[PDB]
């Protein structure tokens, strides 16, 4: 569950 935090959390930064 950490994992898929973390990768959903690159995705939005990374958005910008």
């Amino acid at each position: 569950l950490a994992a898929a935090a973390a990768a959903l959390a690159a995705a939005l930064a990374q958005a910008l």
